[PDB]
């Protein structure tokens, strides 16, 4: 039950999981609704502009909401992310599945806190949904030829 909009390597690897997030966010209550915002560097580059009006690119684009839970609209970048993980060897999935469970990970706990950014508990709580989540993914590892691990 999770809402796909924008464009870009995001949606295809989303709607891949997203049974797999349906589970987390059934857990919790199951009646949450995240806007996911598929927008790549440059897209994102003014995206930000658009509302920020400052010319610069990020990791990841969150909409200012405090509620309940979210039921908001976020933006993510895995052109940004992945750049990172080009350097980092990271798994795209992994960092792209934080945004991903960074939705319902927020309703997941935390109400309208999230105190000094997060805390001990949003990060393991945000590793538990990630692995669970990655938990399918993970039958994919790599996600990259790298002609030699084997």
């Amino acid at each position: 039950m999770i809402r796909i909009l924008g464009e870009g390597k995001g949606s295809k690897l989303l709607e891949n999981l997203k049974e797999k997030l349906e589970e987390i966010v059934k857990k919790e209550i199951g009646d949450v609704h995240v806007n996911v915002i598929l927008v790549s560097e440059d897209e994102i580059k003014e995206l930000n502009q658009q509302f920020r009006g400052q010319d610069r690119p990020t990791d990841v684009l969150t909409f200012p909401l405090m509620e309940e839970d979210v039921y908001g609209e976020i933006y993510v970048c895995p052109l940004i992310v992945e750049e990172n993980a080009r350097e980092f060897n990271n798994t795209f999935e992994k960092e792209l599945l934080e945004v991903v469970i960074h939705g319902i990970l927020h309703l997941a706990g935390y109400d309208h806190e999230f105190e000094d950014k997060n805390s001990k508990e949003m990060f393991e709580k945000q590793k538990k949904y990630v692995e669970e989540v990655w938990g399918e993914w993970r039958s994919n590892p790599s996600e990259d030829s790298d002609p030699g691990k084997r």
